[PDB]
């Protein structure tokens, strides 16, 4: 689900994992 555009704030190439989404 599109909550894990949260992963932006991965604050680098861990918030890739918001393709989870």
């Amino acid at each position: 689900g599109f909550a894990f555009f949260a992963f932006f704030a991965g604050g680098g190439g861990f918030a890739l994992f918001a393709l989870f989404a």
